[PDB]
C-alpha cells in the first residue's frame, strides 16, 4: 500500500545531477515537511528552459519617437475597447477596490491591460519549468528565484493547486495581473470572497492589485504626473530622479496643473518624435513603477486607464 521509497534518492530529468536542485530539495524537507521522494517526482519533470536563461540575460542591466512607439504597442482601439469591456464586466469589484483600497479603477485596469491584455495574454510557460531553470541553472539571480520557487510550491500546497499545472511567464509571473509567488504571499487577497487565493480569477486579481498599490503608498485622490512647459536639457531624467519645484522652475519649467502641496519631483523626459516632452512625476507614479521599474511602462499604465476611462464614458 504505502510506498515510502527510502532508497529512491537519485532522480532523472534536466535537473538530475544539479547541486543546487539537491540543496533545494533539503531545505524544503527540513524547512517546511516536504516529502523527498514526492518533491523528487516533481523536479524530475521540471524542465531546464534555455529561452527562460536568454531571455534573462537579454535583460540583464534622439528624439527619435521611443515613447510614441511604446505606447502604440498599448494604446489602441482594440485595446481601449477591449478595457472598456473588462471594466463594465468587472465594474463592482473594480468600485469595491477603490472604496477599500483607494485605488482608483482606470489605474487597475491599466495594470491588467498592459500586464495581460486583460487575461488573454497570461504567459504559456509552466512556472515550474520556469523558477526552476533559474533557481537551479542560473548563479547571477539563482538566490532570488530559488526563493520565488520556494513560496511557489508553497503556495500550490496551500492552494492546493498541482504545482506543474500552473503557466507564466519566463519569469513566474501569474494571472491577470502577473503576480510573481512573492507578491502572492505578501499581496494577494481573497476579494472575491470564496475562501481561495487565485491568481487567475479576474476579482481576486483586482483586489490584489488594489492591495499591491496601497501596500506601496498609493495616496488616494493624489495626482500621478503633470505635464511640464518648457524644457529642462541639463538636468537628468527618470523615475528615480528627484527635484525641489524649485528648482525645476529655474530649470525653465511650469506645471500645465496646480501641483498643491507637493514641494518635489522626478524629472521625467518622453520621447514623443519631434521633441520632448517633460512632466513632474509624483508620489503615485512612482508607486506604478514599484510594479514594473520603468518609467514607460507606469505612463503605459496611466494612460491607458485614461483612454478607457474616456472611451467609457462615450
Ligand atoms: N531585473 C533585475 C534588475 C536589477 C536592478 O538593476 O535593480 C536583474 O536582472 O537583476
Ligand atoms: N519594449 C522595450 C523597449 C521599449 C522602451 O521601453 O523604450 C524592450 O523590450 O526593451
Ligand atoms: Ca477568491
Amino acid at each position: 500500500m504505502v510506498e515510502p521509497q527510502h532508497n529512491v534518492m537519485q532522480m532523472g530529468g534536466d535537473f538530475a545531477n544539479n547541486p543546487n536542485a539537491q540543496q533545494f530539495i533539503d531545505k524544503m524537507v527540513n524547512k517546511h515537511g516536504f516529502d523527498r521522494q514526492q518533491l523528487q517526482e516533481i523536479l524530475s519533470q521540471a524542465k531546464r528552459l534555455d529561452s527562460v536563461l536568454r531571455l534573462m540575460d537579454n535583460q540583464a542591466p534622439g528624439p527619435n519617437g521611443a515613447w510614441l512607439r511604446y505606447r502604440k504597442k498599448f494604446i489602441t482601439p482594440d485595446n481601449v475597447q477591449n478595457g472598456v469591456v473588462f471594466w463594465n464586466q468587472y465594474e463592482d469589484a473594480l468600485n469595491r477596490a477603490w472604496q477599500v483600497y483607494g485605488v482608483p479603477p482606470e489605474i487597475i485596469v491599466g495594470i491588467i491591460g498592459v500586464e495581460t491584455r486583460w487575461g488573454r495574454v497570461m504567459g504559456k510557460t509552466r512556472i515550474l519549468d520556469a523558477l526552476a531553470t533559474l533557481s537551479f541553472n542560473y548563479p547571477r539571480r539563482a538566490e532570488y528565484f530559488s526563493g520565488e520557487l520556494e513560496t511557489f510550491l508553497l503556495m500550490a500546497r496551500d492552494e492546493q493547486d498541482d504545482p506543474l499545472n500552473l503557466k507564466g511567464s519566463f519569469a513566474g509571473a501569474m494571472g491577470y495581473g502577473q503576480f510573481m509567488p512573492s507578491s502572492y504571499k505578501q499581496y494577494a487577497v481573497d476579494f472575491s470572497g470564496d475562501g481561495h487565493i487565485n491568481l487567475w480569477d479576474p476579482v481576486d486579481a483586482i483586489g490584489s492589485v488594489a492591495n499591491y498599490f496601497k501596500a506601496h503608498g498609493w495616496v488616494k485622490g493624489d495626482q500621478v504626473a503633470v505635464m511640464a512647459n518648457g524644457q529642462a536639457p541639463g538636468l537628468p531624467n527618470g523615475f528615480k530622479t528627484k527635484y525641489s519645484i524649485s528648482q525645476l522652475a529655474a530649470a525653465g519649467l511650469t506645471p500645465q496643473q496646480p501641483l498643491g502641496n507637493h514641494q518635489q519631483a522626478s524629472l521625467l523626459r518622453l520621447d514623443v518624435g519631434t521633441g520632448y516632452q517633460y512632466w513632474y512625476g509624483l508620489p503615485n507614479f512612482y508607486t506604478i513603477t514599484r510594479y514594473n521599474h520603468s518609467t514607460h511602462y507606469a505612463m503605459a499604465v496611466w494612460q491607458l486607464g485614461q483612454a478607457v476611462a474616456l472611451a467609457r464614458v462615450q
